[PDB]
């Protein structure tokens, strides 16, 4: 008798295999990076590791207020933060009947987005990269704002019409409208509130310790690419796009399309993973699904709702499905979402730069006409490609643009 | 009432959250690659895709059959590969009882290993890379005659025995002395004899050509690796290894070994998946499993089975069972495997290049006191740390000696 022992089978790297089981080039990668940068990264951790004062900042800015005005913005968040919990504390019980409780929350909302969109065009003494850390907190916050209102308002309608006929300490409605909540919700790293937020069970030091390793690794990294790899190629040639032809434009983007591209994925494993988890990690979260595998994403509809889980599931709650339930046109609900994810593009990209070419605009657009076709031809492990690319030359490169004016426009 | 959003999960990357689905980490490997080669391999793919004259060079060595001995001994191991198949059929009917037959087989398996051996040596017109593409052929060859005698000899012991008491082409012992089906097994890609072969049903001239792409690409890549990041790096110091000090050669080795297993990655992907994928799909053979994940191997010992499926598989059939079966001391067993395993090594690095420093022998006995730590200390994404830093500083490194000493001796 034969029994054989040669199967019918494919090679695992084959496109028909389906084995999806690498994780083990991703080890690769941290082994090389740490292999490579595991010297300059130790010298760096020296030469500021003593040399930032990480106390005596904090009292220079005390020696000024009104100096450093992106710190002053951001502590002045809180007098939104805290209007919106008043507003929710006085139509709680008996007063601001729901119109106006509904348009005071609108007015707070609207002024959430336009001050900080007015004091950084106006004052001058703000610098880029400071006017983005508070653009990047007054639109965080009008998120967290949003479905703050949107989940009391539910659960208080809910009440009023249970009002027409539990131990483990599972928050009932009124009992969560209290301070220490409101703020622990807004540091969450989540944009989707609830009431009672799963919760882990410990702090877990190692953790914590491997996170602040990975941001204080990361952020090392990419100023290595900006400084070595970028800012070189951007001054072989300090012409800015502003006047410069649509033909040398791309001569000079492809020789920035890799580094780009590189220093958008590091801010995304930075910021994402690592940013992300030592927050959540702090403040006890528990959910810490911050992104699903955006990667293995054979088409780019895919990719739009795997990246930024938190942003996604906020607008699939709040913008899509309500605007779905009382209305219809499903295709004009899409639209709507691309059109706020285009102003809140041009919104933080464009204001801290003073730039308003809306290149962006053309870039959130020319996603859909990329969309469609991707979708329509590729197919499987060469869609993936597809995708892989547009990530390279498409709407990183829209940002690209806009910082190299700006830096060519001042150094 | 209230239904959570929010479960009680962990992110993707995260250690313990057990996702392992990166295929598109891969992909983005292909698309860099594309992306940086797909000028210079389309440059190179002309300027050496018209001046390689592919059909002159048989001629020419036909002018000539003693000039050029490496494909004379690749075309003069058919001797041995007639000698074993004719023993096979005098002892298939009556001739050659088992005692003579074996014998004859034992000195031709010998003659395959100690003949080129031989000729390699005593020839001194001979190149490096034409004695390896002799050795490493009459070693696949002696393998395959090994189990070619083992299969025949057990299914024809079992029709001795039935011989004391099948439509779907089920070839049966006798039938399949044929030399059709010899060289048929010689050319497959796999060490183990069996009867009645899988097959695959067509030819699938995509993949056959998408294979050879690949061939064609990664030989070109690691030319340039070779040329560009790691000859200038030597040529910076020729100083061969053979006299330098224990403490002068690990700070000449830190400049090589990330080049030098860049270069051992790409042998991996272009031999153990494209060639033989190609092979195995001109001769329809449909196994093609030449190699399990053995990236991800979370310890040593995981990732000496699962690269070069074949040899182990071969082991494990051939000299591990049958030595286990009429005999013991497992322990013993597997220092005989490790034992073959250095002979080969120091069989076909050491003898094209005349050197017997018998350094890869301490580089495959420092395996097991690195074997024992690995396992011992590091678990998880951490023993796959520690398996992938074994596989940069531990066996390919031993072979980049020798190369490395024979480049500075000559050039
Ligand atoms: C001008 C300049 C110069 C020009 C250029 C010139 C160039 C010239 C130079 C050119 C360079 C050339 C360089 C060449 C270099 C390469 C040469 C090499 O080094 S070739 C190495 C080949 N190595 C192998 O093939 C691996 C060795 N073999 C293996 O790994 C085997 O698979 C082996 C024998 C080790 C199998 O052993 P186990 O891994 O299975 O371990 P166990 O403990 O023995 O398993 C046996 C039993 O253990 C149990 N077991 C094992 N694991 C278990 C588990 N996880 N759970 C439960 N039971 C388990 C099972 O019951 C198993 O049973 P059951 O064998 O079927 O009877
Ligand atoms: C030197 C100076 C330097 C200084 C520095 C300078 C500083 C400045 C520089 C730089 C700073 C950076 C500034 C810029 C940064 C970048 C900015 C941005 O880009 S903003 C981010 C954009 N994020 C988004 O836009 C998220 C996008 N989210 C989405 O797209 C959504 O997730 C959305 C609406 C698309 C979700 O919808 P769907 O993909 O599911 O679409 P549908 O079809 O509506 O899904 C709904 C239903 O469809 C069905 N459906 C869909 N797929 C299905 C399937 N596979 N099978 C069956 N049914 C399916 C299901 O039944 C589903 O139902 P059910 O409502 O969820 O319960
Ligand atoms: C006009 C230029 C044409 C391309 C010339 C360069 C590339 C030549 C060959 C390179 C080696 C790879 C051959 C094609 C891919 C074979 C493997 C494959 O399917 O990769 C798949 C992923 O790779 C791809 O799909 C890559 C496709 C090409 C992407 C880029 C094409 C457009 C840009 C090319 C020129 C760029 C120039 C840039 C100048 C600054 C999936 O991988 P797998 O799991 O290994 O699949 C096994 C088969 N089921
Ligand atoms: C030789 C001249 C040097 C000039 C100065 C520059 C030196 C540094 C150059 C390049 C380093 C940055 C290149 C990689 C950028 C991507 C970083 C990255 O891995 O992003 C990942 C985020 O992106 C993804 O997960 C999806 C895409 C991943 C693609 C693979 C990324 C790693 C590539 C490594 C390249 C090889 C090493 C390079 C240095 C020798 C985070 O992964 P992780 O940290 O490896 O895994 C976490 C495990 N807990
Ligand atoms: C003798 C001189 C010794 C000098 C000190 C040792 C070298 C220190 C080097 C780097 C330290 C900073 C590393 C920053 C990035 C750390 C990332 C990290 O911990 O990744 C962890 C994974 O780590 C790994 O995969 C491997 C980590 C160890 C790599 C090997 C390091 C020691 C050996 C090389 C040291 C020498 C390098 C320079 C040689 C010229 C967490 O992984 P995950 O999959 O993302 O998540 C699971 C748990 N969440
Ligand atoms: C910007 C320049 C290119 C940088 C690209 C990033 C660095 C290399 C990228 C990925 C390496 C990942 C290694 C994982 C190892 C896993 C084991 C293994 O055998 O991996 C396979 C083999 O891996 C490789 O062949 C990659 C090894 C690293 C090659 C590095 C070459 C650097 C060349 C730089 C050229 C720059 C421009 C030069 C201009 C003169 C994965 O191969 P695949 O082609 O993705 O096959 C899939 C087909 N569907």
């Amino acid at each position: 008798w034969e029994l054989r022992c040669h199967r019918l089978q494919d090679s695992l790297f084959s496109s028909d295999s389906g084995f999806s089981n690498y994780r083990g080039i991703l080890n690769w990668c941290v082994v090389m990076l740490i292999l490579s940068n595991a010297r300059l990264f130790l010298e760096n951790l020296i030469k500021y590791g003593i040399l930032v004062d990480p106390i005596q900042v904090v009292s220079l800015f005390l020696k000024d207020p009104y100096s450093w005005p992106a710190p002053c913005l951001v502590i002045a968040a809180n007098v939104f933060a805290v209007a919106a919990f008043q507003v929710e504390k006085r139509l709680a019980v008996g007063a601001l009947t729901e119109q106006a409780g509904l348009l005071l929350h609108v007015a707070n909302l609207a002024t959430i987005l336009c001050f900080p969109a007015a004091v950084v065009l106006l004052v001058e003494s703000i610098t880029p990269v400071g006017s983005l850390l508070a653009l990047m907190a007054h639109t965080i916050l009008f998120l967290k704002l949003f479905s703050y209102r949107d989940v009391n308002s539910w659960c208080r309608r809910a009440r009023a019409k249970a009002a027409s006929a539990a131990a483990p300490h599972t928050v009932s409605y009124p009992d969560n409208l209290t301070y220490r909540d409101l703020y622990y919700f807004l540091f969450a790293p989540t944009l989707c509130y609830e009431l009672n937020f799963p919760r882990s069970p410990r702090i877990r030091k190692r953790f914590l310790l491997r996170r602040i390793l990975e941001m204080l690794f990361f952020t090392q990294l990419q100023v290595g690419l900006i400084q070595q790899w970028m800012v070189p190629t951007i001054q072989n040639s300090m012409k800015p796009f502003k006047d410069m032809d649509y033909s040398r434009i791309i001569e000079r983007l492809l020789k920035l399309a890799v580094p780009n591209h590189l220093i958008w994925l590091i801010f995304f494993y930075w910021l994402f993973h690592s940013c992300l988890n030592a927050v959540a990690e702090l403040m006890q979260f528990g959910d810490r699904e911050f992104y699903r595998d955006w990667w293995n994403s054979e088409s780019v509809t895919y990719f739009w709702q795997n990246w930024n889980i938190p942003v996604h599931k906020w607008c699939i709650r709040h913008f899509y499905k309500p605007m779905l339930r009382r209305g219809s046109s499903k295709w004009m609900a899409r639209t709507g979402v691309f059109l706020a994810s285009a102003f809140f593009h041009e919104y933080l990209v464009s204001v801290p730069l003073r730039m308003f070419r809306l290149w962006a605009f053309t870039g959130m657009m020319a996603q859909i006409p990329l969309a469609w076709f991707v979708g329509r031809f590729f197919q499987g492990n060469y869609g993936n490609a597809a995708v892989w690319l547009s990530l390279i030359i498409g709407q990183p490169i829209a940002v690209l643009m806009y910082v190299h004016d700006y830096y060519v426009l001042n150094y």
